[PDB]
């Protein structure tokens, strides 16, 4: 029953050139569930389609769940949330009956029209950013979810959530047995762990301890084993886990080039990859091709995190690779976790540009699960 959970970040048809990534881009067998991000809601629990234009008018959805006629086993979910809904309209809803209900059935309806198999649950997040009622967020959360399920089961529908990962971020917006109670599964976003927000350098998903942190209270780390270890600890069983892994890295500049290990004094974002188009933020399509045409770059492992990182003078950058998404895997496989879930299969090198064929990290992951290898 291991599951592999794709997300697809739709806005990716957009870019141009060999940056773009559209629905028929997406290879549905390497996958066994794909994910539409993003769907969106108003405060009175609207569902909505954040681009109709490309969505709607354009087909996208119909388009998405029509892999299925290639893989029938395929499931196809759409996402709702994301980072850039927020978490004020979300906290509203919850908290209203008379919203949870208008929820329900919009977002029912949108699943119905277009012929996906659930909903995923991406609230970022319960008494969180701009969230209105605060910690009554985290009881508001397990409602939702219990009448989501309540109502999905008439349909045999999927229900499933995209959770923050840390034990410090997870404390303050969920009941972790009550969140596993009513979803299929679990998608835990072990990423984005540090990145150019911090004063100083730092993987986007080390597994372990990273090269420059201290080793006296490391339970308390940002790193994917703390996280894992904590979602398993506070009562989600392990066929419930599915552990994220990314498919892009974090870049920062340097305040002094010469001093250019994990956990050096960062002074902001570094760069942008020339698709992605976001400061701090590179694909890994983008930056396995800037390492490929650049001989200049230094790439190190850092071998008590298992992750690599490169440097070039000012630009220091954390990144994952077909090796660290191996020990990745492994890692997973070896407390036998539901599967793997990716943020976001538009920026695996789906082109095979840098010379590991084409989506050589998604083919890395199945072929990590389907063997079974824990070390």
């Amino acid at each position: 029953d291991k599951i592999v959970v794709c997300y697809y970040g739709t806005w990716a048809t957009y870019r141009t050139g060999l940056g773009k990534f559209d629905v028929d881009d997406i290879d549905p067998f390497l996958c066994t569930h794909l994910v539409y991000a993003f769907i969106g809601i108003n405060a009175e629990g609207t569902a909505l389609a954040l681009d109709p234009e490309l969505d709607v008018e354009r087909g996208n959805f119909k388009q998405f769940t029509s892999l299925k006629e290639k893989n029938p086993n395929l499931k196809t979910l759409v996402a709702v949330g994301g980072w850039s809904e927020g978490s004020a309209q979300y906290s509203i809803m919850a908290a209203e009956p008379e919203y949870r209900q208008n929820f329900i059935q919009t977002s029912l309806a949108m699943i119905l029209e277009y012929n996906f198999d659930g909903l995923d649950v991406d609230w970022e997040y319960p008494n969180r950013r701009d969230t209105v009622h605060g910690e009554d967020d985290i009881e508001q959360f397990s409602t939702l979810l219990k009448e989501l399920r309540e109502e999905f089961d008439n349909y045999g529908l999927l229900l499933t959530v995209a959770v923050s990962a840390v034990e410090e971020a997870a404390v303050q917006s969920y009941d972790v047995p009550s969140v596993a109670k009513y979803v299929d599964y679990i998608g835990v976003m072990t990423y984005d762990m540090h990145g150019a927000w911090d004063s100083v350098t730092g993987h986007n998903a080390p597994l372990f301890i990273s090269e420059g942190e201290s080793a006296e209270q490391e339970s308390t780390l940002y790193n994917v084993n703390n996280a894992v270890q904590y979602w398993l600890s506070a009562g989600c069983p392990p066929e419930k886990l599915v552990m994220g892994v990314p498919f892009y890295g974090r870049t920062f500049q340097l305040s002094d080039p010469s001093v250019n290990a994990p956990n050096s004094p960062s002074n902001g974002a570094g760069l942008a990859g020339p698709y992605t188009a976001e400061s701090g933020y590179v694909g890994y399509n983008e930056f396995c091709y800037i390492l490929q045409q650049e001989s200049s770059w230094t790439v190190q492992t850092d071998n008590l995190a298992k992750v690599p990182y490169a440097f070039l003078d000012y630009n220091w950058v954390s990144f994952d690779n077909v090796e660290s998404m191996t020990a990745k895997v492994e890692y997973a496989n070896s407390f036998n976790l539901r599967g793997i879930m990716l943020w976001s299969i538009e920026t695996d090198d789906f082109h095979g540009l840098c010379g590991e064929g084409t989506f050589p990290l998604l083919n890395t992951i199945n072929t990590v699960l389907a063997e079974g290898s824990t070390e």
